[PDB]
């Protein structure tokens, strides 16, 4: 399968864009709104479609392109929810478009081709439209049922007819510039008379050597004798002129019809710039003037014109039979859009500058003798545009009735929405069976309105909803960094899709707010229903399934990307120690964690249970429930893991290195202090502690070792007088300065004074102060003398056993004489020794250091802390 | 702190609800819209506020009630995002309400109290309103700045004045029924003359024994002599009547003014039911008829009336100083609402049935000699209502200017929105300083409009937005089962909150669609900004923080509730085996998992690395990256865990029992088969396999042991001819029937025929078929003979070593002669023995069973499978 860009993307998109709105409703729109506002309408309606084409190209380039059609790409690149919601709005738009094309062909048949055939001679026109539209819809449905092959064969002919029509229009204009046609329109003062009835527009004619009243007189004056004075004042007071209706292109005409002329329902189409002496008038004369049919505005014209720029999704419709789709879909679509936009602009200016401003406003060509107003300027004859538009409308109706059921069948066989499974019951060949009937029924329900000017806004609403959803999906997926979404289009940026969504939403609300609300509610309902059904199909439950799907999506999206945050906040893993009877030994660790997190962040609570898994599952479940209850009491929102190991050491290690799912990992381990390690003889008291410390420093995790956890305050407790003391010695400054702030952020330490003690002094104070300004703690800074010999233990261990104890006891003396009355004391601990045997000496160091302090918390940095 | 329900909730809510709209704009609304549509407006505007009061009660009962005010409850019970968004709309509503009350007091001062004081004598009224409103706003701001204590002291007086006003109105009506007042209104045909200028309404009066033209003549006719014929035709053609303006209560008047009388801008207030002979008229007479001031409709009246039922959040405003708030806030609020609604209904009917339908439509009381139209019926004098409404408006303005800056200061000190931190810089006493200035500026910007009929819809938009957000939050949090949200209100149901949200949204869009769009965009912007800032504060990054917060919220919400799903879908844990050089040994396990999941669900991929953590972290990270790449290649979306253990057995156990976060856990373990176990001498080949099997059967997890994994198809492979074979023997029927369906759902097995082989036969076939109908697989069912002796191994092991082999070899013979050419064969495996030593015999059994089959997959149920 291989066909080029032109005959694969360009010509189908062109054939789908050029429609009936141009012939039947371009001149009327231009005359009612002027040339300027018409150009503005065309620009506004082309910008939304151009931004949507850019977003569609960004969709069509990422990855491989599915070979099914234009609905499979959207789904594959935006998810079943979005794609399903988009597909239904597009289906409804297409079926209503079929209805509109049938209505247009009926109007062209009953008004210009053969008026005598109308059955009903107000509401007679509406009933004729209803009857003939129903007959046409039935026959077209039968044709599509039996003869799809001939339609696909003859589809080129309709495009040939459209192109020949446009060429003839432009040839007629260019011939108009130097030698225009003749189409006299008659005038009464500054009113417009219907030339259909009268033989000639003249008050009196000379027959048999004398003057006699003409048909215009007998129609306006009921008396057939000139010597009468019982007629309306407007006829006798004003003259009767015959101005040419097609003045050749000039700068005087384009200057005349350049400003808006919005009429009201029932008003008279008047030629601004003719002498008129006002006077009352009878009520038997109104059937002789041309009348405005519907109320005209700006939003009305926007709504009526928009369905003439839709069809940009028809270019990416032979995706399977394409040579290189990534390079052939976007360029073809955008070139088709540009060609259509330039043709519309040129045609607006040409109509404005070539035709009278009073014959453009005859929606049905009443001033002229019931001709196609746009067909008046055409070189060969006004008969080429009539037949051309008739065949174009028939072909567009046939193609819409062919392409809507196929899309419905695709959506039904995709098994997204479950209640429309029957609509996928295709024939033996694949041609839909019970989707054609539903489509014909919806098209009939649309035909029953029987007025293009009322069917067009619904069509516009559905297509605008589809475009808005495509744009919004693209922008959001680009912003939030979805895992499988990376488009390769060059001229693409999420700002463009966002602007397109905004513009098409503005249009959707300008046309009719209530229709837009109904469309938005339908779209939201289908989106949520697709999401719920997908959740129930993946997991098993509806609501819990929704939560599981949201969690999985967030974790998967969070997986990709740089795994480092610009800031550092403690996300703890509280290693609780269960008793022999499975009771929490130190329930104050959970309280302290709740005070340090304040209910925001991640807090996992692990614990190891010695034994064997094969025979100890119930114990694990019971302990998990116990920890969950104890954790609910202390008001800390977190998860709870319980593992059953053979030795507690390896259980602790596995718990430290494996807790979380992907990016939701901990980065801080808060373990308690071993009590009675030197009292008892069992050496294992302090080996587990040292091993967990060494295992949490090799994973680059922070460390919080709250000593004397039995004296820490509870949540009901409150502090009124007291001062936190910080004793940052050398390293770990960031966290030593960030912990007391996050601590005092709690009501228990809501107003505890902070004092920063740091073992040129003025320069150091200035730096600490400038750093504190960003934090805003403003705690008093007191820098005591720094003796390198005393601090040689921290410097030597980071980057002499007898000396170690000396320095630790001198440091302890200083801290206990200058910080004894402190509420909470925070100081950083030195790293454990490299030699696995000096652990006793390291423990003695750590014990003699914090001698006397009532409550002391030791923090060890991980090294990856930034702030 | 303890005060009752009445003086703590009822009276403040009552004082906040009864406003100026009732006096200044009740009669006008009733006359323009009739009695029926007025009652409908009151009902529509009371239903939204009643449903909002029910939702607010449901909020006020769950948990403890914060003692701060009415904004802390909403925040504490709905989250910082919702509460912050609600607080700002409420602040804007309150400040614009202050503007409206100042405008009302100005109107009452310049129109009835003292008209000569107006500075400008159209736009003179607007300029007078602007100047005087600015002066009033300045003086009121200064008073609130200096004298809050006196305001809080005197707040009771304003309620006393309002109550006395209403009592006087009703006393006047009841006195009207039997002896009404005198207020003659003059008429011209069926037009309404302004009685202010004329001395008496009579064409001619008799002075000095003869008739002379009266002031009405000289005002309507410029000639002061009766003998003139140069006047307008309407004056001479019609009469001059003097009808009473206050007809006592009767059923004839309530019948007259019962249908709508919507006028247009500039129309004349006409008395339907008086003789009038039409005629043209001059243009110097229009300043003498009463005129309609603004265009009236239904939506206009809805918008103008709505700010008279707002203030239901003022009852829950002394939460701290309450005896028992859970029982005192809801009953008080709802009783205040009911009292206000009944007073409005009774007043609408009383006005309709007591006053002429032509003097109700004088917005400024022009027909009467510039009196308060509602003050005409009042027993003591019309002077009590004027002064009462003046003092009420002044008091309401003062209280709004006192209560808006306090709310802004609370929001600013809560540190939710960061850019308004300055507005919390209260005085030494707490009274706001730079929040009062901002509030006064916004109120001035609102005063510059200087028309109640244009300020009221903005107020309505803000309050409706606040109410809609409260209702939506309540309904959603009740539906999705938020963890900390359980209200105790009896008459509360999420359907009521949903209906309230719908009704108040309908109102918000009926009044003015564009205003509603602006309000909704403001609310959404503030919601998303609060969410982003909170994410950046909890975690550290903006976008990644958003993802982390969504994941944590979903997991926490999913934690609570029954942990069993009605359906069972496999969520796998693929235990890969890494090589000595850290390469995936069997990369086909990942392919098979991707074919069985099809990219939807949870798939964790664990692996154990022997060694020691203290010295093997880089190996773990490298292996994790390797597995991530290999898993991305095979197109399976899952997480990857790597642990470093000392012995692979306990690593596998810890991986089996601890993988996931809360509810996102696996329920199926897919491990491979040990190859070369009998070939090599190392006994550990089959001990790890048996141990993992026994460890995964004690955790109640399913088990998938794909044998001969080297012959399984790849993703590029396709199958055209072949038939899946199922050999369900006794147990594990649900999963043995669900696995092939989920398998064939993949394109690789898209059309492989399924054959169900099952070792009364007709009854069994009928049951299997009925079960298959729901699945819809419709696979052919062939039931072979079931010999109990051969099946004695499965029956004896679930619920003789020589016999075991016999039965296994006979079963293998049957399966290999009737299923040799099968594509994939699925049969359930028996459980491992209880005796830890018969493992060799169990392995020999499992090996001799699947002898000859090219591809065989064995499944073992967990026992908790439902479908
Ligand atoms: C077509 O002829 C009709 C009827 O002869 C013209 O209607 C009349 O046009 C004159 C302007 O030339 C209007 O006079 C102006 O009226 C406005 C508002 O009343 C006033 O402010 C101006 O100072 C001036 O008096 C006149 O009202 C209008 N007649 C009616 C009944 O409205 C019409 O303008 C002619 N031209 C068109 C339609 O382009
Ligand atoms: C107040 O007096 C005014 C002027 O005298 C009345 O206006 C005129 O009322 C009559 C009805 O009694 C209208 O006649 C009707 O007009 C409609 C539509 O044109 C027609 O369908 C009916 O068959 C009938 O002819 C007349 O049009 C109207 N005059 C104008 C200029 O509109 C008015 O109705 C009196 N009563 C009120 C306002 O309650
Ligand atoms: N079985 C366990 N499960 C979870 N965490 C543990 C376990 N054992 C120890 N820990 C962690 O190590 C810390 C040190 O406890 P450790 O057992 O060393 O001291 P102890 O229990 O107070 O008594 P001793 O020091 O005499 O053994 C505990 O607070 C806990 O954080
Ligand atoms: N180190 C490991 N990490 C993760 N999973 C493992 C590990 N070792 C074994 N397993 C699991 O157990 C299964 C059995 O593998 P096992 O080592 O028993 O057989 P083998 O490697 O094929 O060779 P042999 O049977 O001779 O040892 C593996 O497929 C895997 O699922
Ligand atoms: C009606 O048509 C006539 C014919 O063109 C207009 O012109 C008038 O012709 C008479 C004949 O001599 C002259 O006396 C008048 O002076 C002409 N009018 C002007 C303005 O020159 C006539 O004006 C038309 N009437 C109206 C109301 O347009
Ligand atoms: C104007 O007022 C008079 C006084 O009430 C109306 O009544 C007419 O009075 C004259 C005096 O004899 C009678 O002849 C007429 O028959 C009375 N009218 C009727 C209907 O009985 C008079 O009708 C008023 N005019 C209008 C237009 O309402
Ligand atoms: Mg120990
Ligand atoms: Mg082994």
């Amino acid at each position: 399968p291989s066909m080029g860009t032109l005959m694969g993307v360009y010509l189908p998109c062109l054939q789908n864009i050029f429609g009936v709105i141009l012939f039947l409703r371009l001149t009327w729109m231009v005359g009612t709104a002027g040339v300027l506002q018409a150009l503005l309408i065309v620009l506004i309606c082309c910008c939304c479609t151009l931004l949507t084409a850019i977003s569609m190209s960004a969709i069509a380039t990422n990855g491989v392109v599915p070979a099914g059609g234009s609905y499979f790409m959207i789904s594959r690149s935006l998810g079943p929810e979005f794609g399903g919601a988009v597909g239904l709005c597009f289906y409804l738009g297409t079926t209503f478009a079929a209805a509109m094309y049938i209505l247009g062909a009926i109007e062209i048949l009953l008004t210009y081709i053969a008026p005598p055939a109308a059955i009903f001679y107000s509401n007679a026109t509406l009933n004729n439209m209803r009857v003939y539209g129903t007959i046409f819809l039935t026959f077209m449905t039968l044709v599509v049922f039996v003869g799809v092959k001939y339609v696909n064969k003859f589809a080129s002919l309709f495009l040939a007819c459209v192109i020949i029509s446009i060429l003839s229009i432009y040839a007629g204009g260019i011939k108009s510039i130097f030698d225009p046609p003749v189409f006299p329109v008659c005038m009464l003062g500054n009113r417009t008379l219907s030339r259909d009835q009268f033989d000639i527009c003249a008050k009196t004619a000379v027959v048999d050597n004398e003057t006699v009243a003409t048909q215009l007189w007998s129609f306006f004056c009921h008396s057939p004798n000139l010597t009468t004075d019982s007629c309306d004042p407007y006829f006798m007071l004003n003259n009767v002129t015959e101005i040419p209706g097609i003045p050749g292109a000039a700068a005087g005409v384009l200057q005349e019809n350049l400003w808006s002329a919005y009429l009201e329902k029932g008003d008279i189409v008047e030629k601004h710039g003719l002498p008129s002496a006002d006077a009352p008038s009878l009520k038997e004369s109104l059937p002789l003037y041309v009348v405005a049919d519907i109320a005209t505005s700006f939003t009305v014209l926007v709504g009526i014109f928009f369905p003439s720029v839709t069809g940009i999704m028809a270019g990416s419709n032979r995706s399977g039979d394409l040579r290189d789709a990534q390079k052939s879909i976007p360029v073809g679509t955008i070139l088709a859009i540009i060609t259509t936009s330039l043709v519309y602009f040129s045609s607006v200016v040409l109509f404005g500058a070539c035709i009278e401003g009073v014959v453009l406003r005859d929606k049905y060509g009443d001033g002229v003798s019931r001709n196609l107003v746009v067909g008046t300027l055409a070189w060969p004859s006004p008969w080429v545009i009539v037949i051309g538009s008739f065949f174009s409308t028939c072909g567009a109706g046939l193609q819409s009735l062919t392409g809507a059921p196929r899309l419905l069948q695709a959506i039904a066989k995709d098994n997204i929405i479950p209640f429309l499974r029957v609509f996928g019951h295709g024939k033996v060949n694949g041609e839909p069976t019970w989707a054609l009937l539903l489509t014909a029924l919806i098209a009939e329900l649309g035909i029953l309105i029987a007025s293009l000017d009322m069917v067009a806004p619904i069509l516009s609403m559905f297509f605008l909803m589809c475009y808005l959803f495509v744009n919004l999906a693209c922008a959001v997926q680009t912003l939030l960094r979805t895992p499988n979404w990376r488009p390769r289009f060059k001229y693409y940026h999420w700002a463009l899709s966002f602007l397109g969504m905004s513009l098409c939403l503005a249009l959707m609300f300008v046309s009719s707010w209530y229709y837009a609300l109904v469309a938005m509610l339908i779209a939201g309902m289908i989106y949520k229903y697709i999401e719920y059904q997908g959740a129930e199909k993946e997991w098993g439950d509806g609501i819990r399934g929704l939560s599981l799907s949201a969690a999985r999506y967030a974790l998967l999206r969070l997986e990709e990307g740089p795994p480092h945050t610009k800031n550092w906040r403690p996300q703890l893993l509280v290693l609780l120690k269960l008793d022999e009877d499975l009771h929490v030994k130190y329930p104050r660790l959970l309280t302290f964690a709740s005070q340090l997190k304040a209910g925001k962040g991640l807090t996992i609570v692990g614990s190891v249970i010695q034994g064997s898994f094969l025979e100890s599952y119930g114990e694990a479940q019971a302990a998990e429930q116990t920890i969950k209850n104890m954790m609910e009491i202390e008001k800390v929102k977190g998860f709870c893991q319980v593992v059953v190991a053979s030795k507690v050491r390896e259980g602790l290690a596995h718990l430290i290195q494996s807790c979380g799912l992907g990016g939701m990992r901990h980065n801080s381990v808060v373990l308690g202090w071993p009590y009675g390690w030197r009292q008892s003889e069992d050496p294992r008291a302090w080996k587990t502690f040292i091993d967990t410390v060494r295992c949490t420093t090799a994973a680059h995790l922070a460390l919080l070792v709250p000593k004397n956890i039995a004296f820490y305050p509870s949540n009901h407790e409150r502090y009124l007088e007291g001062h936190i003391d910080v004793w940052w010695i050398v390293h770990d400054g960031g966290m030593l300065m960030l912990l007391p702030f996050l601590l005092r952020q709690h009501k228990v330490w809501r107003k505890c004074r902070m004092r920063i003690f740091t073992v040129n002094s003025i320069q150091m104070k200035k730096d600490l102060a400038v750093f504190l300004y960003h934090l805003r703690l403003e705690a008093e800074v007191e820098v005591v003398e720094m003796h390198n010999s005393d601090i040689s233990a921290y410097t030597y261990e980071r980057t002499s056993n007898v000396r170690r104890m000396h320095t630790a006891v001198k440091l302890n003396e200083v801290i206990v004489t200058r910080s004894h009355d402190a509420r909470l004391v925070l100081l950083n601990m030195p790293g454990p020794p490299r030699n696995s045997e000096g652990d006793e000496n390291y423990m003695e160091f750590l014990e003699v250091l914090t001698e006397g302090l009532e409550r002391v918390l030791l923090v060890r940095g991980g090294g990856r802390e930034v702030i």
